[PDB]
């Protein structure tokens, strides 16, 4: 029982000629949460030009209705108070806050101690809960963090363990991780923290972030990241679609994910971001389905041929 | 030190919409052979409609001519003297015979006794190295096969290991192996027969293929099979570009294919094969590239931006 989090409208957003428009994002965010059943959705990044604040505002308008605005989720940085007044308006009720997961990263862009920065951070954090919110923490960097400073990293773990957040992500930014690796430093931290809720957010740089996705669920994660279609920055975040079927068929961890609502999400991001899906893509490819031959990745499972 | 096996050509040109011209062929393959570098080439299947025995014929005639005519093979099947007799036209010297891996297959297929069938194949086989060919052996539907009849997988293997042949090729016909499955099946076979020459040929209708090749070379395997921008039928067969990226970085094995060749491959099958690839494609996508975040995929690195 995971929960995956959809990230296509906010990490999908980087992408290049990539920008979805208030219609856009309520119409996806819609499909995603109330058709494929998608448990959380991360639409936005906070302090973007508003206009990115009045979608939100137009979303959790709307969320508010269906009762479920703890299910939407703003990508949020260490700014003191400008991302939680931010994230405040925009009716948004969860945060997910940026914090550097590598010790080289934290040098090379802040120039701070772990306790300098750390310092920054349990202000966020309690500014936030002190404006009604709830918080996630995104390990940025990580995947080059347990591998270069694991000094570091599991301090800001164990001080994050003492803040009242929700989540922690492990995220593989770079994209650089082995299953191997992915199964190692995800493993390090739910055994040292057995009562944490970690979830694992790869990218696809090198064709493995539904493989290094499976093996972060063996190595004790409770939740995914992922996007429609792999949308997302350089070869995109993890393809929600080939990672709920890999689970479903390949894994005894099982989804909220209503599989016949997967092909069309994807069409639909396919359309409105502008990003063309080749014909041969996992699950969702346009020639992907072409019984003595049979596979269990059947058109009808996904809402296709009938 | 792996052998890749490309099988574009092939196994690519099954993909709907995919008829590789005369040219086409020459020009793929002489690419693949001399600037990519990859040690052999699986360009057509026998007997289908001559002109395309003309074909290899033409590749053939050139291939003399470089001095390597042994890296080019042709998919063949157990007829008799049918497949032998056109690759003995075709000009063409090792063969990579498809044979049922699958008990399942077998029946469904052919309606013969594993020592039935066992015959036609030895017959083929001893015609080829009559006829003056080389023999490759395909598991057809092996990750089915060492999983549902495991015996009459090691049945034929053992039988295979009897007969003359040059390789044994376990694929993974359907595409559904999970890593673990890809390691276990492997292992099976290569700890039995430990001095043979095994490759694994995935397909990725999970999106696991490349990670599914990174077990199959910790089971033992010595070759493995991949195709230009994963072109094939379904998803297609494991992506070359992905594969020997991640192989060369992820994996302490290597590989003689020339990164810097990678990019203009690519272009090169995605032009004359007519089947575009989405602009987030793993190592070869459009927009994939674009010191803080510095990924070991960069683009010089595959021929490309200078
Ligand atoms: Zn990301
Ligand atoms: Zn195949």
């Amino acid at each position: 029982r995971l929960e995956i989090l959809d990230v296509t409208l906010r990490d999908g957003e980087q992408t290049r000629g990539v920008s979805f428009s208030t219609s856009e994002k309520l119409n996806i965010a819609k499909f995603l949460l109330q058709k494929l059943n998608v448990d959380r959705v991360e639409i936005a990044s906070a302090r973007v030009s508003k206009g990115e604040l009045e979608t939100v505002q137009k979303i959790m308008e709307w969320a508010a209705t269906e009762q479920l605005t703890e299910r939407i989720e703003i990508l949020g940085f260490v700014d003191g108070n400008k991302t939680v007044d931010w994230i405040k308006d925009s009716g948004a009720k969860v945060l997910n806050l940026l914090t550097k997961g590598s010790l080289h990263h934290l040098e090379k862009q802040l120039g701070k101690t772990p306790k300098e920065f750390f310092t920054d951070v349990s202000f966020v954090i309690e500014y936030a809960i002190k404006s009604g919110l709830k918080i996630n923490v995104y390990l940025e960097d990580w995947s080059n963090g347990f591998r270069n400073s694991p000094d570091y990293v599991k301090s800001l773990v164990e001080h994050l363990s003492k803040e009242h957040i929700e989540r922690i992500f492990l995220p593989d930014t770079l994209g650089v991780l082995s299953p191997e690796e992915t199964f190692q430093g995800v493993d390090s931290l739910i055994q040292k923290y057995p009562d944490i809720h970690f979830e694992f957010h790869g990218h696809n740089d090198y064709d493995l972030s539904v493989a290094n996705s499976l093996q972060a669920i063996r190595a004790g994660v409770k939740g995914l990241h992922a996007s429609i279609n792999g949308l997302g920055e350089r070869a995109g975040n993890t393809p929600l679609e080939a990672l709920v079927t890999t689970i479903h068929d390949k894994s005894n961890s099982k989804t909220n994910i209503n599989e016949i609502a997967i092909t069309e999400a994807s069409r639909l991001v396919e359309v409105f971001s502008g990003k063309r899906i080749s014909a041969n893509r996992p699950i969702v490819g346009e020639d992907v389905f072409t019984n003595l031959y049979a596979n269990p990745i059947l058109p009808e499972r996904f809402g296709r041929k009938r």
